[PDB]
């Protein structure tokens, strides 16, 4: 009964599909809830400075002030700093940016602060990205081995001394309590503590940015390494190495809620079973 | 001997790592290479458009052109982009990892929502692309029966068959995925045909630098479109996923392959040099 089983799994995915659907919908405008009101206030406002430039410049054809800023705005896309007091600049494909976007490339965070222009730019990135993604996998792969290989010694020494007055699943929920807790500590408390000194973000917004750069979804409206600060560049070989063991125990998390999730599924699965039924007595 | 094991694995993850380095400076000097030159190119050319703008338009002095430009880099960092749609988008971009990032959250409340958001919708999303794998895999199940039926009575037999296949597996899903949605792409978004297989490249392996948008202009779309897209990506996502796992297994193979010839080439400079 092969066909028995495939009619069960388009079962479920649908529910899962309807789940997801729903899931973008609470989001959808929980989003613009928090979000519509700072735009309107900053689009009335900058109508405001629109006006007070408009009119205290008539001998501007005034056409071409919004074709000005058109022209400003597709050059801020390649990164430009277009000022007199500051003519002389730094570059954003040297040596070491293009290392870093090659990087944003193969592990698919893909800020795109930085990206390509060139046609030639573009084929080599669709080339590059389809042999890198997988190679780096098996990097990050094995940087999950010796990282988990490394916390399973570090389980057996407290899996020792706490054998006191001692289930074995039990002491599951212990463990995985200390993974979370060390964890937490190691690839999101102490980087956002060097990112909020070194860079000079908020409390808030470094752990943002771990954590949109740590599930490789990487917006990039924060990027380590982006301005022109100063750099110890102690710093920036630093970050390529939390980024390699952060993304590996990010992997593992999202893995973990993953498994969570399985469970309370069937939790509410059967507690449904139960509601029905009793349905009242 | 458990860590006779153990230095076997470092060994291992060591080589891939140096791979790894090597495939990013390689990298590094070609995107270098390709890019430094239009950089510069731009840059002289967008200080010619400053410097004519001074003078085409002499009513505004050189002071007033600096505060300007501070208004629009102000500007620039909030740009209705959160309307019912678009922020029902920006929560797709989030739990596919896509994450274009045209549309991100300013208010510290978004900023918290969305790493809650995030860390519970990656993986849920994770077993709906999952299943959509699965299914989408059976279709081409069935798909493979009956073409490996009528090839399978009459000419070049097994093991050399499993390769005609996976050309078939990329041929046609290289036209459903990437092929046919960039021909749209070039139609309704206006990018030229390169513009196109890049975007849909750099959203379906999940980079989302974000430089082309599906959606983004502000143009007339028709009603079927953007939906039309949101499963593309849906089944587009599934398909790169199996690719990136077949290209990841091709380089397994590779992988041995070149071991084993470095290992004839010493072998036979070996037995070559005890010839005296
Ligand atoms: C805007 S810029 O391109 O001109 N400036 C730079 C910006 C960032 C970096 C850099 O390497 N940061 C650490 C890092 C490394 C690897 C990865 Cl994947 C992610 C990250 Cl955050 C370097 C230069
Ligand atoms: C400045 S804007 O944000 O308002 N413009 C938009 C941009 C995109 C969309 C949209 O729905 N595109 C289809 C789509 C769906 C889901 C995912 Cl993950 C990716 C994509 Cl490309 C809507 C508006
Ligand atoms: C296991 C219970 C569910 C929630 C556990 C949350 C702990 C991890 C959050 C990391 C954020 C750092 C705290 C903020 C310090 C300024
Ligand atoms: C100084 C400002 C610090 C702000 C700390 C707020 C961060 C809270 C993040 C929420 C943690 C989510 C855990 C549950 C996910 C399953
Ligand atoms: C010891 C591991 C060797 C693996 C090297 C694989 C190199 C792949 C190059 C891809 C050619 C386009
Ligand atoms: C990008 C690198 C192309 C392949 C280079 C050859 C790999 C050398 C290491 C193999 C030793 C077994
Ligand atoms: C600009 C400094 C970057 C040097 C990189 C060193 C580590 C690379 C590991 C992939
Ligand atoms: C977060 C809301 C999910 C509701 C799911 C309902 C499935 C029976
Ligand atoms: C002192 C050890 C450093 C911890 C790794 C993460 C650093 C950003
Ligand atoms: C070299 C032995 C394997 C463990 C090494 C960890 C070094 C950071
Ligand atoms: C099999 C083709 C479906 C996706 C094409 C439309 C996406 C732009
Ligand atoms: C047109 C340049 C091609 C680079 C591989
Ligand atoms: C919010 C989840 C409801 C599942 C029945
Ligand atoms: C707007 C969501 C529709 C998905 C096919
Ligand atoms: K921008
Ligand atoms: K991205
Ligand atoms: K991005
Ligand atoms: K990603
Ligand atoms: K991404």
């Amino acid at each position: 009964s092969d066909s028995a089983i495939n009619v069960m799994k388009w079962k479920t995915v649908s529910t899962i599909f309807l789940v997801v659907v729903l899931y973008l919908i609470i989001g959808a405008t929980v989003f613009k809830a928090l979000e519509q009101p700072q735009e309107i206030s900053q689009r009335t406002t900058i109508v405001i400075q629109r006006e007070k430039f408009l009119r205290a410049h008539p001998c501007v054809s005034d056409q071409e002030l919004d074709e000005l800023i058109q022209q400003i705005v597709a050059a801020i896309n390649a990164g430009i700093i277009p000022l007199g007091a500051s003519s002389n600049q730094v570059s954003h494909w040297d040596l070491g940016s293009s290392f870093f976007f090659a990087g944003t490339v193969i592990t698919t965070i893909g800020f795109g602060n930085i990206s390509p222009r060139t046609e030639g730019g573009k084929i080599f990135c669709i080339i590059y990205a389809l042999l890198g993604i997988p190679l780096f996998g098996f990097l990050l792969a094995g940087v999950g081995d010796q990282l988990g290989t490394i916390f399973g010694k570090g389980i057996a020494k407290v899996e020792d001394t706490f054998i006191k007055w001692v289930s074995q699943t039990k002491i599951r929920i212990i463990s995985t309590i200390i993974f979370i807790l060390f964890g937490c500590v190691l690839f999101v408390a102490l980087p956002a503590v060097i990112f909020k000194h070194i860079e000079g973000w908020s409390a808030l917004d470094a752990i943002y940015f771990v954590v949109i750069t740590l599930t490789t979804i990487g917006f990039g409206d924060y990027v380590a390494g982006g301005s022109d600060i100063e750099y110890l560049d102690f710093y920036k070989p630093v970050v390529w190495f939390w980024i390699l063991v952060g993304l590996a125990y990010f992997a593992a998390v999202l893995s973990m809620i993953g498994d969570w999730l399985r469970v309370i599924a069937k939790k509410t699965k059967e507690a449904v079973g139960e509601f029905r039924a009793h349905a009242a007595e």
